[PDB]
């Protein structure tokens, strides 16, 4: 199964590093691309030519194939009167750190369903694989990309998912367990969460003998590599492992957060950004459903107003609002140049 | 690895799961007997009832089973509480034409309360005996050992691990967020970390020193591998063994695990009054949504919902049965028990 994937991809090892926004950056994607796997990027939140100069940076560090990621959530639904009593309730936040609240909320990551400019883009830049979260694009479009050779990757978190997948025409599913850090890539929050563990995720999809599957969550080493092909993927996504390395854009208290104590339990919250993510808990993991908070905005105006908070918190020397993702595998997290992180997968593999 | 086979003197490390209502003597003689671990469960019984129950496995197997006990904190009896929730159920109850019970029992004795139940084990001396929702204290796990019993405690985080380590037991068993049934955590009232299979079995086998048995969504050879690979001494199957005509799984629930309502399982604490994962239905609700009371202890609540299922099922409705199925319940196969564990094997190999 991982002949079947590096091959189908331009690659020598079933190794993806997971594009993470604001972690991710071209010299992380670089490194594991040119060290043999699959690097990535993310790319949500940039106007399209911005995306397009991120691009070049990657090819103008690796020769070898690399993974460009796009949001395809549902395009957010601004409503003011909902976000400006979301913005009242933080009042008290921002007034810790001498600050007011934002007099509005942005529509701050633009869906891959809404920029109607991203598509020609990546048409022209044609990066090897692009990869899509919270949902997959029409079956148009996902072949637009596969006609000028683009191989096209979509997250699912249950079967129900995966085979929505399957109908977009995607060349393969990325199998996203509950231990994975970040946001969880449920296409529609609103009917619940199955929450669905990796070793049962990956087996079911994988049982379906469909489309090859990317196991997603947990996977911190060579073992957890072998469990994953064991169980019927044919390569892993591996987000947490990669944070520390030196290549990433994690700030110095993200490492040292993650490099602590706090490693040892993570959580999943929405009133970061308006949708599920897990990461190391802090001051913005509350309770939605506590009374007295207003009903949550849409994301991601949700992670605008979050956003502001962040940015006030920090010029006072305070991290305690900062959005520092991790899986449940955090205290298995390693600190190494990225090269060396993926050989020493590679040789714990074997 | 032969770390828990030669641990516990048998050929195949794979335990069925003890399941309460499910297991049964026929079942752990049968896994027993074709070279896993068997296992039966005790608690809701009197001591020489749990004593009958370990004689029944012995009359049907010369090979060591596990014998398993709830260990929770002691239930704690609230009239009013339980007045409140009773009340709350009441309509529930009106519709098949019934009255909710007066007052509400503590059916499930936790090791901890019943002090007949340690002598009677030393007795009877089982190859292994487990504990669920917490561990023993350490004088009582080593009381067991001193009689060459092997101690097992499930655990659900690396800080439970470290309790069980504490308590000195020969292995913990790691059970993952897609573990069927109750949920192993200690002290629910600090939460839930909930972690998955594949990252507990790696945190408990890379950080700590116990041999780890991976519990929760394991269906196959291909999960019992991957449990393996993970650096997981033996695997605890309990969905898997279900179907078997060896368990007590009624009729409605073996065709409710095997048809289309496989395809999702949920926590519900409002069936028992302890998280546990399930095949959803009418006794899965929301208790913190508007109008529900506090829930009372564990089991009282469990306590509760029988006296609703056994109104229910006089009318032939069976929408408030306790059908606890794990994340793999779609990969479910019906075999006898000595069957599986021969294809289980095949497929390890
Ligand atoms: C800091 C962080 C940022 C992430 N950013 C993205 C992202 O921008 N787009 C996306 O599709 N997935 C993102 N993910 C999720 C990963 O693609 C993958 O599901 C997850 O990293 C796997 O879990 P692991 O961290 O245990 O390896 C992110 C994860 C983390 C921890
Ligand atoms: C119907 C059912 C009943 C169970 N009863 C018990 C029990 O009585 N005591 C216990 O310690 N574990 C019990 N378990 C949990 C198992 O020990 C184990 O954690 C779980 O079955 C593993 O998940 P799986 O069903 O995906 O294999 C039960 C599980 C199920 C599905």
């Amino acid at each position: 199964m991982t002949d079947r994937f590096t091959r189908l991809l331009g690659i020598q090892q079933p190794i993806i590093q997971a594009p993470m926004l604001g972690v991710s950056t071209p010299a992380l994607a670089a490194a594991v691309s040119n060290a043999g796997g699959l690097g990535s990027i993310a790319i949500t939140g940039s106007a399209a030519e911005k995306g397009r100069a991120l691009i070049r940076e990657v090819r103008g560090l690796t020769d070898k194939p690399f993974n460009v990621n796009l949001f395809c959530h549902r395009p957010g639904q601004a409503d003011p009167a909902r976000e400006r009593a979301w913005l009242d309730y933080l009042k008290p936040l921002f007034a810790e750190f001498g600050a007011e609240p934002p007099v509005r909320l942005k529509n701050i990551y633009l869906s891959f369903l809404e920029d109607p400019t991203l598509l020609p883009m990546l048409l022209e830049e044609r990066p090897a694989a692009v990869s899509f979260h919270f949902g997959a694009p029409p079956r148009d479009q996902v072949r637009a990309l596969q006609a000028v050779g683009i191989r096209v990757l979509v997250c699912a978190t249950t079967p129900e998912e995966a085979a929505l997948v399957e109908a977009a025409g995607a060349d393969a599913v990325v199998a996203q367990g509950i231990e994975a850090g970040g946001s969880r890539g449920v296409f529609e929050p609103e009917r619940g969460d199955a929450a669905i563990g990796t070793l049962a995720l990956v087996r079911l999809l994988a049982a379906r003998g469909s489309l090859p599957v990317v196991a997603a969550g947990g996977i911190m080493d060579g073992r957890g590599i072998r469990a994953a092909l064991e169980l019927g993927a044919s390569a892993v996504q591996m987000g947490t492992a990669f944070v520390l390395c030196p290549e990433s854009s994690a700030n110095a208290a993200y490492r040292e957060a993650l490099k602590g104590p706090r490693a040892a339990r993570t959580a999943l919250t929405v009133t970061m950004s308006g949708r599920s993510a897990r990461g190391l808990p802090n001051r913005m993991f509350f309770d939605a459903a506590a009374p007295g908070v207003p009903p949550l905005p849409d994301y991601p105006f949700v992670y605008d107003a979050t956003k502001a908070l962040q940015t006030a918190a920090l010029a006072r020397g305070n991290h305690d609002f900062a959005a520092q993702w991790a899986g449940q595998g955090a205290a298995l997290a390693r600190e190494l140049p990225a090269a060396e992180l993926l050989r020493t997968l590679v040789e714990e593999l074997r």
